[PDB]
């Protein structure tokens, strides 16, 4: 029943859904480094909770991506 | 006391587990697409198994690749909000 064309759109999916979360990473790393010269005074202040969010989640996160790797780099290597 | 040098190690290992994870659907999809020429004279039952274990792999993902999305776009709109106030 499953096709090779049908398994490509869902591959189509994965790279989108995968992409899309390349880009919030790309957003929010420069939105960190525009701050690099800036980590002083009210800036501090200002931004600190964003911080320690940021911290939290990207930490989080990379181990799920890291097994979503694994788990596709097996998947590919075995198929004949 | 988190400083954007920690955060920016942090999100380039992050950058990386995510190419990381672009680079292996590449990988399989172009596995997947190579099957295409020679599908209709396969036999495809030996095929079934993978087919069924790569579809499920790559669909379960894409509803918690869009949670980190959306995770992550929140805290960026925050910051574009916070840094607009």
């Amino acid at each position: 029943k499953i096709t090779p064309e049908e398994l490509e759109r869902i591959a189509g999916n994965f790279k989108n859904a995968a992409g899309e979360a390349q880009s919030q990473i790309n957003r929010l790393e420069g939105d960190i480094n525009s701050l690099e010269g800036q980590w002083a005074g009210a800036t501090q202040a200002k931004f600190r909770g964003e911080f320690i969010q940021s911290k939290q989640a990207m930490q989080q996160f990379i181990p799920i991506l890291e097994g979503i790797s694994t788990d596709l780099k097996r998947i590919a290597d075995k198929f004949r």
